[PDB]
């Protein structure tokens, strides 16, 4: 059975500059309020998901904590951070190389992240090939550093604590804006992964149906639309994934939903 008081994974959530400015019109109140809905929405889906098919369900996500970057961080020579106004490593490309903005991510925002469940950076940016998110997978294994809970590995390089308990969101895509149901699955599967999910296995029929059938599953290794009924819904794949983490994890980090 769920425990009530552990069914919640909070979050920190972070907004940079890029965001900001392109999405919340560089007004606190709009970007705020953008994350708060989008989070809420998300939750919509994890809270309602039966993970076990039967009475599992009511695991969801809230918001412990906004944090709005305002304007670029400023950096030194041979200096490089998550919110800075230079896309890394290549500064003629709009975006960094994704994999090293997360790394960059959780490296600059580790004292924060050891206190939550999980850290999500929304960020403006246009990925090459069309990527949009990016975040450790999560895992019943208490050992295991990723997705759900901070789980402490020290770094001699980084001289401190990190934590892997985090996953990016970009709302850019081919040169525009994409649409807010897009941006729900984007934050969907990114907290998917988090939450012990691999991509669904793309010939197997049950994780992958067909367009007649309903569609893709939000895991699904190629971005889904929004367009068909199983697009913002986890199939059994990664439900059973999903399940065994979070039966596991949620004795350590999940917390009692609040009002
Ligand atoms: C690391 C990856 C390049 S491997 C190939 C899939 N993507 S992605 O194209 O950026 C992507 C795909 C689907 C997503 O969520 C559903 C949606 C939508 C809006 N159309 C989010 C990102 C990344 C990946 O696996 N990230 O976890
Ligand atoms: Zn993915």
């Amino acid at each position: 059975d769920p425990d009530p008081m552990k069914n919640t994974c909070k979050l920190l959530v972070v907004a940079d500059h890029r965001f900001y400015r392109y999405m919340g019109r560089g007004e606190e109140s709009t970007t705020t309020n953008y994350l708060i809905e989008l989070i809420d929405r998300v939750d919509d889906i994890y809270r309602n998901t039966a993970w076990d098919n039967a009475g599992f369900k009511g695991y969801g996500i809230q918001i412990e904590q906004i944090r709005i970057l305002k304007s670029p961080q400023e950096v030194k020579p041979g200096e490089k951070h998550y919110n800075m106004a230079k896309s890394y490593p290549n500064e003629e490309k709009d975006a960094w190389d994704v994999k090293m903005l997360l790394e960059q991510f959780s490296f600059d925002i580790a004292e924060e992240a050891s206190k939550v469940c999980l850290a999500h950076l929304f960020t403006y940016q246009d990925f090459d090939m069309g990527t949009l998110g990016l975040a450790y997978v999560g895992s019943p294994r208490a050992n295991s550093h990723g997705g759900v809970c901070p789980k402490a590995y020290y770094s001699p390089v980084g001289k401190k604590n990190i934590y892997l308990n985090s996953g990016l969101t970009s709302t850019k895509n081919y040169g525009k804006t994409i649409l807010t149901k897009e941006a729900d699955l984007v934050t969907t599967h990114e907290l998917g992964h988090n939450f012990g999910a691999e991509h669904d296995p793309d010939g197997l029929a049950e994780c992958a149906p067909n367009e007649d059938q309903g569609g893709k599953y939000v895991m699904y290794p190629i971005a889904v639309s929004g367009d068909h009924e199983n697009n913002k819904m986890f199939s059994q794949c990664s439900k059973q994934s999903i399940y065994k983490t979070i039966e596991s994890k949620a004795q350590e980090c999940f917390q009692e939903r609040s009002n």
